[PDB]
């Protein structure tokens, strides 16, 4: 294998023969694979011969193998924390291999926890932090890969960001300074910054956290302060402006509907019935709906400008489309006269769909959003059971249409399905639709209809209803398994969807990169 | 509740259980537990042509019966 | 041993005597009596044919397995 | 509830099992000369043209 005896001595870790050969000199040959003697000592982790071999000319400290690794990689690959402390005590260069991996990446790949804890505790940390190279599938970023592999040392790194700098606990001048230098701007790490194919989305460290579900790292205090930094800077401001635009449409409808008797028509000047009472109220909300709904068009037409052919996959967009188009023709007597029965017919579409859509806007919250995603996921599985519903309902509906034809709740086949749909929730009209017809001999098929009723009462209100309950229980327990993560994931994905469309000059003004918080002034 | 309450306040205004907007939310609150007054508040008005919007109110009722007594009630059971 | 076969057997034999006035005259009350057997059992049997699907078959096997355990609780029902 | 959670423990497998057992019940009664005509033994798919 071309190994000199200096290689063979440092491979098995005997300091004195390494010390003996260095008295006569072995010139640090490279073998096959180009390993130096320092590589073999770094491979085994024998720090004692590594100390003796770092007192010569140290021309092997920057030597490379056939794959481009130096000795710092091999100590970091095989988990020898005392070795990398000894190597970083001297001026070990940090050069990637020909797979574009630094020594920090190999320790992160081979999960050497005590090694990277010695990297983070020692000096020289920032230049091996910035030594990573982009456009490589592995070896992406030392922060993000620490998220992906070893969260617990990343937690220890976050304790270095959180410094109190004030020993007097619970004092008026007591403060805590948080640093956010390790949570964002991954292009700000590299001092060269070519930014050729740099397509980094915002909040890389946070997005890697919810993608690697490291929920113990999300509830770390500097992460909450980092979220609250982004939330208070722009995040509360934009979310208020989005909701406040929609609330400026929703509230003036609701004021308009509870002040007008829902049969009548109205000009801008009041009710025809001519009332002409509180017309100053009716004129301003009728305008305020009409102005807000036009803004909803330009909000949506602006949204199809950002997204072509992805806009149409959402169900909320056709929900938002049906929001505005009736609210125009609800308040359309600002301009042109429409018949009254039309005007309220779109109105009942509007005020029902407004609050139903308004349920969706509060999904972006921290304390009530977990019910909205639970309400959606139950509704999805109920929608998948629609063909079970339709074929069950139309079975019992048509048979009741035959058997109970003489009674007006089943006079029409369409009506019989709806009455069967109202019979679903246990509201079986047993007396005034079965029994009193039977005691007046008004049932054409008495033995069948009772047998149809008993077979109905088995299937729909008992079996089918407990099936939906049993679906909802297993569905909710699936969601609440990750409920604490899902709220923070919706918090993170909100901002990353928001900062992607925000102009970059505004970002430099609004970010502050650090914060000062006074505490006492205001698994298996 | 206030979504379905106000829409029922529009659609079923001629019946005294929805004559007031405040009353309509309470009747919708009493309609929550599956006690939908299907006969004496939808059907018998429909067979006497006393519904101002017949196609909407049935569609409002079916959409109500999906959301509140089934989805919302099983959500509370699944939470409990 | 199957229960669907006697289900499929009761499917056809009424549908013949539903449409049997193609050939021979039967009393009216008989003809609708087997008809209500037919159209109820058709869609109830038609529920079984969509069990061989990829997106709705999981509810059919769930509907059957609930119905099996309810059938085992029939003697608890009858005596109560 | 306990019944449905038993089924949905293997829900992703049960649909594919019903898919597989359908075909094996179908090919057992199908005539073998038709099988040689209908099988193609390989396929070409253009993607972009159309535990403890
Ligand atoms: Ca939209
Ligand atoms: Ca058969």
């Amino acid at each position: 294998h071309g190994m000199t005896p200096l290689h063979l001595a440092a491979k098995n870790g005997h300091d004195k023969v390494v010390q003996l050969l260095l008295k006569k000199g072995a010139l640090f040959l490279s073998d096959h694979n180009g390993w130096t003697a320092l590589h073999h000592a770094s491979m085994g982790g024998y720090t004692q011969t590594m100390k003796v071999i770092l007192d010569t000319n140290l021309k092997c400290t920057d030597r490379l193998d056939e794959d481009g690794n130096t000795a710092l990689h091999f100590a970091a690959r095989e988990g020898h924390a005392k070795a990398v402390a000894l190597l970083l005590s001297h001026n070990a260069d940090i050069v990637l291999n020909k797979q574009q991996a630094s020594f920090l990446h190999l320790a992160l790949h081979n999960k050497r926890k005590e090694v990277v804890l010695t990297i983070i505790r020692s000096k020289r940390w920032d230049e091996c932090l910035k030594i990573f190279s982009h456009n490589s599938p592995g070896n992406k970023c030392p922060i993000t890969e620490m998220i992906e592999y070893l969260p617990e040392c990343m937690k220890v790194l976050l304790d270095f960001c959180m410094l109190h700098s004030t020993e007097d606990k619970s004092c008026r001048d007591y403060y805590i300074e948080y640093n956010f230098k390790y949570l964002q701007c991954p292009l700000e790490f590299t001092k060269k910054t070519p930014t050729q194919d740099v397509i980094y989305e915002p909040l890389t460290a946070l997005n890697a956290m919810v993608q690697n579900n490291r929920i113990e790292l999300l509830n770390h205090p500097v992460c909450k302060e980092y979220l609250l930094m982004k939330w208070l800077a722009y995040g509360f401001r934009a979310h208020m402006m989005n909701l406040g635009s929609y609330c400026l449409g929703l509230i003036p409808m609701t004021i308009l509907v509870v002040n007008i008797k829902p049969g009548m028509a109205f000009n801008s000047t009041g009710i025809i019935n001519l009332d002409t009472t509180n017309s100053y109220l009716i004129k301003t909300c009728m305008i305020l709906v009409f102005l807000s709904s036009i803004f909803g068009y330009c909000k949506e037409a602006g949204q199809i400008f950002q997204q072509k052919r992805n806009y149409f996959m959402d169900i909320s967009n056709v929900l938002e489309w049906i929001i505005y188009t009736t609210g125009i023709i609800f308040v359309l007597p600002l301009f042109v006269e429409i018949p009254a029965h039309l005007q309220w017919q779109c109105g009942a579409i509007a005020v029902y769909f407004y609050w139903m859509n308004f349920l969706l806007y509060l999904q972006r919250f921290e304390n009530c959003g977990i019910f909205i995603v639970m309400l959606e996921v139950i509704l999805k599985t109920l929608l998948r059971s629609t063909v079970v519903f339709i074929f069950l309902l139309l079975a019992f509906g048509l048979s009741f249409y035959i058997l109970l034809n003489l009674q007006d709740p089943f006079s029409s086949p369409l009506l019989s399905i709806i009455q069967t749909f109202s019979m679903m929730l246990g509201d079986i009209n047993y007396r005034e639709s079965f029994l009193e017809p039977y005691l007046r001999n008004e049932l054409a098929h008495p033995v069948l209809s009772f047998a149809q009723l008993v077979s109905f009462t088995i299937f729909v209100p008992i079996v089918l209803m407990n099936l939906l309950i049993g679906l909802a229980v297993g569905d909710i327990a699936d969601v609440q398994k990750h409920a604490s993560l899902k709220r923070i994931a919706m918090q993170v994905e909100l901002h990353t969807s928001l900062e992607k469309k925000l102009p970059l000059w505004f970002l430099r003004k609004v970010d502050q990169k650090s914060t000062i918080v006074y505490p006492n002034k205001p698994s298996l």
